[PDB]
């Protein structure tokens, strides 16, 4: 099975919700929601992953970020591993700039089952801060 790198941005606001977007019908882990992010490219860091996917997925350049988790996740047909970047500070409003859902949540009010299950202990962590 193939094996990807994966950097996904936890978009937090001042009022403790996360700007959660829910990928496609027809995609790998279809109609769950997500923390925006992709696939670390050749010649790319991770934190500059993190910056690109996010200026694609949702319209916001993150900075003085950090990484809340990294973490390693065998589905039935391929292995990740999954970088979670903290990101509390950036440019721009997050929208749907693919055309996909969007919207704030609350971190209180998150269901992991609603999310890949790779993201599980993310989601346990972050209703701990
Ligand atoms: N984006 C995102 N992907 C996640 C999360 N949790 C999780 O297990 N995944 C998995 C689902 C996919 O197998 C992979 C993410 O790949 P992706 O489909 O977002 O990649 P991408 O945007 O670069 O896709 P592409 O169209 O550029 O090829 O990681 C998450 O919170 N966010
Ligand atoms: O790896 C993130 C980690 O590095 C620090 C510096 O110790 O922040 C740096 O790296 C971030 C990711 O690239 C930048 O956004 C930040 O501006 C840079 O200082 C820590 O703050 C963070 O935990
Ligand atoms: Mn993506
Ligand atoms: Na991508």
């Amino acid at each position: 099975m193939k094996k990807l790198q994966i950097a996904v941005g936890i978009i937090r606001n001042e009022n403790n919700e996360i700007f959660i977007t829910r990928r496609a019908a027809d995609a790998h882990m279809a109609n769950k929601l997500e923390f925006p992010g992709g696939k670390i490219e050749m010649g790319e860091t991770p934190e500059q992953a993190v910056v690109r996917e996010l200026q694609e997925e949702v319209g916001i350049t993150p900075q003085h970020f950090s990484l809340f988790e990294k973490l390693e996740y065998e589905f039935p047909d391929r292995h990740i591993t999954l970088w979670f970047w903290l990101v509390e500070r950036w440019e721009g409003e997050p929208w749907g700039k693919e055309g996909q859902p969007g919207e704030w949540m609350s971190l209180v009010g998150l269901n992991a089952d609603d999310f890949p299950p790779a993201n599980e202990p993310v989601i346990a962590k972050l209703k701990r801060l």
